[PDB]
């Protein structure tokens, strides 16, 4: 069989996509656990997504097929199906509507500012990701939930244990182990002094409300302080490089700021974020996808990045057209696991670019673009370090 | 209660809406059933079409809340819920993917060109309505089933039929009789003599594979003959009146093609296509929705014209921008049941504009705009006539 995911470097896409996109669905072998079905098409990947007839849970004994050693399992919103997974999320949902996100608007602009006034004082050439992708994104979620500053550390150091494709069951016992730990002393603050923030509103979801189970609570503010700001630093930084790589930078939005939202959404769906793959789902019963039978019990992998390239959605699926406002992509997939934070990633990726362009109209690569250190082995693509100058 | 459907007439966006968006959920009542809950804000018109914990089947002895006086049923794919509707609409999902139906661009643009031969040889002022809107959609699908074009006028007939609002459940069961006894004929036929088109198809999946049974290959039918062309015809000559009624008319598309896309999105975005409502959903189990507790039974009904309108969504959301690119409308709805053909409406509506761009670029309103007859009370907005020159 294939082996996936594919050689690529950086935000490649690899040619063999091409293709597969007019052959039937490939069964693929992975890095561990059961082989897959490798959903590429726009329609197919939509289906894995969000058809009831694809199961996020492997409830028929298999191996979950993954990149990482240590098979993905815990109690959080990941790890259910609906109604579960609907009842659960809705104890967060109302806190990400549009509705509510766009209210923070201010605040992102803030931190934002903040992170750039610390960068132009450090001086041309600066690292971008050190001064702007990590500390933003970070800070956004950590005052949203209630975590000091002084502890995000602590909170990179446990998301990046989770996406580390060589993370053991271990390390994430050690994982659980302390994120528990921290959580439960911050339940115990609460409990004695209530506070407005979101792990607030969680403690009295369990304690008051009787609304969710310690478990689902610990669950709850797991999920969110894991998937909440890594994502979003390795995109900042992976939109500011395509950006600046190309003849014109940052000079059409500087021109054109009623351009940053479409802008926003084609990088979206142009970047390839993950050099792995999120979670296979698996068939509930037979189906038809793409030319086979896809049996009960048998995983299917949902391939964004192909996805948001489907020839047939996206005519010259490669180009970076940033006015394309193309059809809508699935970089934040769809159906029940559909990105509770995608509004505030969207209003986080606006601020950003609307910061730089207004502060810093003539950005520039710091270092020649043959030199940047594009991330190698990892789960998600990004850069290490991105030297900017003005 | 708060009476709904609201006042308005034509493609006006009635300002109730400026209101309620502010307010928690508000409960209606209905022409005809029960009373039912308006979902208006984008995240909650969402969840009413995607959430597994809405229903589109009433299960608990509702009376449907809804504009027409006989209640809407049948054994096709809006009277479903997964995974039943899953399996039924599997029959057909393979010929409305967007690589089958892009195969089609060539077709719809041969007959769109015809339409507007005899449009024009017609002459200035002559009605875009009698000349492509209505027929141009309806030969496109006629055609993809294997329908005759002498016969076209009997399934507008029918279709009119299940879409008015002053449609008894007699004047249903007339309906479903003629519409029977005309698709029992081409069964017929085609089991004496094999096809090659989509009710030969349907034909297949009964009499070969045993997929289905007779009365769902019957109701698929229907499904197809009854959405698939009165809404696109309704939305050609909407969509060409918005633009007709600015003052730069078709410049701005003849000027830039590719921009075409776009602009049928924002205005797929923009038209509040229903005077009425679709199918209610009813919860399955208790649930919270925009402050309000909404029970297990009742119903609440999707209002895609407001979600499309969410102030936080889009901002400046009554302005019809054809850059706007906007977050992704709910225009061809969400979850399950999301337009079958959404796919091939889009072709439609991209090679009427190509094709209005490219041969009348000064095409302007063939009569006062004061002067149009707007569809009154009906249960979609259009008109009964559109005149143009050129
Ligand atoms: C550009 C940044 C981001 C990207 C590209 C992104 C992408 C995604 C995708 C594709 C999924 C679904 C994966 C699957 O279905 O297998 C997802 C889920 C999720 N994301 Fe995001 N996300 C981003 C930012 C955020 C932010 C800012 C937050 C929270 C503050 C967040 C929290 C979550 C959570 C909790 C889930 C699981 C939701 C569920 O399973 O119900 N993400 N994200
Ligand atoms: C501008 C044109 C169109 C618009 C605005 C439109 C809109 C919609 C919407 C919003 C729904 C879902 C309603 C709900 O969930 O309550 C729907 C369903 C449906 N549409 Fe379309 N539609 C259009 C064209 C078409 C075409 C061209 C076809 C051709 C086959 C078609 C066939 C269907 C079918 C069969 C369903 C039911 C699908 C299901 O329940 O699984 N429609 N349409
Ligand atoms: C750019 C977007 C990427 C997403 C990525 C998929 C990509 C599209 C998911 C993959 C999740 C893995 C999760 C995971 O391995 C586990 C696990 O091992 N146990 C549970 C409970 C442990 C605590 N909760 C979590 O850590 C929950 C989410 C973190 C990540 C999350 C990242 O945001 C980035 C679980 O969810
Ligand atoms: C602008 C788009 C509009 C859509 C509109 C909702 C709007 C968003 C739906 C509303 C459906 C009503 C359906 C309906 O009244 C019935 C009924 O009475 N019996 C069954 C079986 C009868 C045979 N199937 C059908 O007629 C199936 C679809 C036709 C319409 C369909 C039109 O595309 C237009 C049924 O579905």
């Amino acid at each position: 069989l294939l082996t996936f995911p594919f050689a690529s470097t950086g935000l490649e896409f690899p040619p063999v996509y091409h293709e597969l996109y007019q052959q039937r669905l490939t069964k693929v072998r992975l890095p561990y656990g059961d082989d897959a079905y490798l959903a590429i098409r726009y329609a197919d990947v939509k289906t894995v997504l969000s058809d009831s007839r694809f199961s996020i849970v492997a409830s028929l004994g298999q191996d979950q097929p993954r990149t990482r050693a240590g098979a993905r399992v815990g109690n959080g919103l990941f790890s259910l199906d609906p109604p579960q997974h609907s009842r659960l999320r809705s104890v967060l949902g109302r806190d990400f509507t549009p509705r509510r996100v766009e209210k923070l608007r201010e605040r992102v602009r803030e931190l934002t500012d903040q992170c750039l006034d610390r960068m132009e004082a450090a001086g041309s050439p600066a690292d971008l990701v050190a001064h702007l992708a990590v500390p933003m994104p970070t800070a956004v979620v950590c005052e949203m939930m209630g975590v000091p500053e002084p502890d995000h550390h602590l909170f990179w150091g446990w998301a990046e244990t989770i996406l580390s494709n060589d993370t053991t069951p271990d390390d994430l016992i050690r994982r659980y182990q302390e994120f528990t730990a921290y959580m439960g002393a911050m339940v115990e603050e609460r409990r004695a002094r209530p506070t407005d923030d979101m792990f607030g509103m969680l403690v009295r979801a369990c304690d008051e409300e009787g609304r969710i189970t310690e478990i689902e609570m610990h669950a709850l503010a797991s999920d969110l302080l894991s998937a909440g700001f890594v994502s979003t630093a390795h995109q900042i930084a992976n939109f500011t490089a395509m950006l600046l790589a190309r003849p014109e930078r940052l000079q059409p939005l500087v021109d054109k700021p009623e351009q940053i939202p479409a802008a926003v959404e084609e990088l979206m769906r142009h970047v390839p974020i993950l050099s792995g793959f999120s979670f296979p789902r698996y068939a509930t019963e037979d189906l038809e996808m793409s030319g086979v039978t896809v049996r009960r019990g048998e995983a299917v992998i949902p391939v964004i990045a192909a996805a948001n390239r489907d020839p047939d959605v996206y005519p010259d699926a490669g180009r970076l057209d940033l006015e394309r406002n193309g059809l809508p992509h699935l970089g934040f997939g769809q159906g029940p696991h559909f990105c509770i934070g995608a509004h505030l990633a969207r209003v986080e990726l606006q601020v950003v670019l609307e910061a730089l362009t207004e502060r810093f109209p003539d950005l520039r690569f710091g270092i020649p673009e043959n030199a940047l250190k594009w991330k190698r082995g990892h789960f998600m693509n990004g850069l290490h370090e991105l030297p900017v100058a003005w």
